[PDB]
């Protein structure tokens, strides 16, 4: 009952972020903070991914025989190396008192970036193999562990900077990830619940979030 319960939830609150963010795009900013656009552009795109996913999730929960966690991992592939991307030019746009846009960040830092994506990658191939059980999971929490706090090492020592802002959304996102691995310990019905109701924080608070940072902005404009 749950997992069908919480998916019902998510596809919810994926509906209202997704309404949110569209909303978002039109709304008037300074040349320099456009950039916030580009990533609301990105979220957009997860999510069709993420819907796709809870659309396939709701209908298959009706009849299952067998552990379909695994499933989940066809939408981590796309969807978290954009969502690395999006969290860089978050920083890079906090940290940048100059105006910065993603081709600018995307053709200097392409090499960087790209062993990011492949950190992150290998945590989610773990993942996978202990999800299929192919590997045990002991061995996929500390390799899939491995992966994930080099991912955020590499992301820490490049695009942070030392002051409260960095520190809060860095450490909340980490945590967040972290919980993805935690969940991973669990039964197969408070796995997906665990899952379920993470992804509305990974995915659709974050969207939610930059929407505010627009807004804040947009406000900015309005009364200069």
């Amino acid at each position: 009952d749950n997992i069908i319960m919480t998916a019902y939830i998510s596809i919810f609150v994926q509906i209202i972020t997704a309404i949110i963010s569209v909303y978002g795009l039109f709304i008037p900013l300074n040349f320099k903070d456009i950039i916030l656009r580009e990533i609301l552009i990105l979220e957009l795109i997860v999510q069709i991914i993420e819907f796709i996913f809870y659309i396939w999730l709701i209908i298959t929960l009706q009849s299952i025989n067998e552990d379909i966690t695994y499933v989940r991992y066809f939408d981590w592939v796309l969807t978290t190396p954009v969502m690395l991307l999006t969290t860089v030019y978050f920083f890079e746009y906090m940290n940048s008192d100059d105006g910065i846009r993603k081709k600018e960040i995307n053709d200097r830092d392409y090499v960087y970036l790209f062993y990011i994506c492949l950190s992150n990658f290998f945590m989610l191939l773990i993942g996978y193999l202990g999800e299929t059980k192919q590997i045990n999971k002991m061995l996929t929490l500390f390799g899939g562990s491995f992966f994930l706090f080099l991912t955020f090492y590499l992301l820490y020592v490049k695009y942070t900077k030392e002051n409260w802002m960095n520190y809060i959304v860095f450490y909340f996102m980490f945590l967040v990830w972290f919980l993805y691995g935690f969940a991973f310990m669990f039964p197969f019905s408070i796995k997906n619940q665990m899952y379920n109701i993470l992804d509305i924080v990974s995915k659709n608070i974050y969207s939610i979030f930059i929407f505010i940072v627009i807004l804040n902005q947009s406000y900015k404009l309005l009364l200069e």
